[PDB]
């Protein structure tokens, strides 16, 4: 007999602890949500790691149905994707190494900063400095913090929790995590959609009833180590 079809979600598996790759398996936080989620939905589906900017293009083409991959939803996105109720509430933080002077956004001034491609830390970075050759693109967060480690860059604008869980993990790497609320937005994460996706709803749908079950709390405790606050997800 016929058929699946599954849905088939893409992200950039190069993100801990969104999602990464460990031992040929994509696994994190959003890995774990998108399951909870399609099996509350009854929908079939598969895990893709196409990439950053393929991940959108895609999403233009229709060749991916959905995405997950700790992406902001924001307005100028909203113009070309759908995106779900958001399920995370995050900001842009600076990466330096320890024993850089930079105390605050604006000590950035006139330095090297290095970010993925065709994110919101590129826009803070461009809306903070101007475009041009100070910034440095980078087609993943990965290469972007490689560059920070190899002096190519001063320093690194990503998202909280990636940087965070990276100097935790690498201590020996003596980096460290500056914030700045006076500079950087609050920022919420939403899975992705084709424009005039039928999924949408069902999704919506699907994280509301694992919000509601504790499902959300019991995965976000697994990756974070502490409890989430709930109340961020209906603002
Ligand atoms: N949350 C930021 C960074 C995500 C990058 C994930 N590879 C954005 O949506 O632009």
């Amino acid at each position: 007999g016929a058929t699946k079809k599954k849905v088939v979600v893409g992200t950039d598996a190069a993100f801990a602890p969104f999602e990464y790759m460990q031992k040929g398996k994509i696994v994190g936080f959003d890995v774990d949500l998108l399951d909870a989620v399609m099996k509350a939905a009854g929908l079939d589906y598969e895990l893709k790691n196409i990439g950053w900017d393929p991940l959108f293009a895609s999403l233009q083409s229709k060749e991916v149905d959905m995405g997950i991959s700790g992406i902001t939803i924001t307005d100028e996105r909203k113009q070309s994707y759908d995106f779900s109720d958001p399920y995370f509430e995050a900001t842009q933080v600076i990466l330096v190494k320890q024993g850089s002077p930079v105390k605050n956004a604006l000590d950035l001034k006139g330095k090297t900063i290095g970010v993925q491609n065709a994110t919101t830390g590129q826009e803070a970075a461009e809306k903070l400095f101007g475009k041009g050759p100070h910034i440095k693109k980078f087609e993943t967060t990965v290469v972007a913090i490689m560059e920070l480690l190899n002096g190519g860059v001063d320093a690194v604008i990503t998202d909280n929790a990636v940087a965070n869980e990276y100097v935790k993990n690498n201590p020996n790497k003596k980096l460290q995590v500056i914030e700045d609320p006076k500079n950087f937005a609050s920022e919420y994460y939403g899975m992705i959609f084709p424009k005039n996706s039928e999924l949408k709803a069902k999704v919506d749908e699907a994280l509301k009833n694992v919000i509601n079950s504790g499902k959300y709390t019991e995965i976000y405790k697994k990756w974070f180590g502490k409890e989430p606050k709930l109340d961020r997800l209906k603002q």
